[PDB]
């Protein structure tokens, strides 16, 4: 890139974002259709992502 900043880990997860089995698109779909119509908060989107997985992901 050269003008914008996606890097900290974002374009990466972004890609996988798009896979968590525990969690339905309405709210994914918010963080992340963001990411891509709005590359602003993008990064921070990332990090409430990863962590909404877990909130509904199975577990021991």
């Amino acid at each position: 890139t050269a003008d914008n900043k996606f890097n900290k880990e974002q374009q990466n997860a972004f890609y996988e974002i798009l896979h968590l089995p525990n969690l339905n698109e309405e709210q994914r779909n918010g963080f992340i259709q963001s990411l891509k119509d709005d590359p602003s908060q993008s990064a921070n989107l990332l990090a409430e992502a990863k962590k909404l997985n877990d909130a509904q992901a199975p577990k021991a």
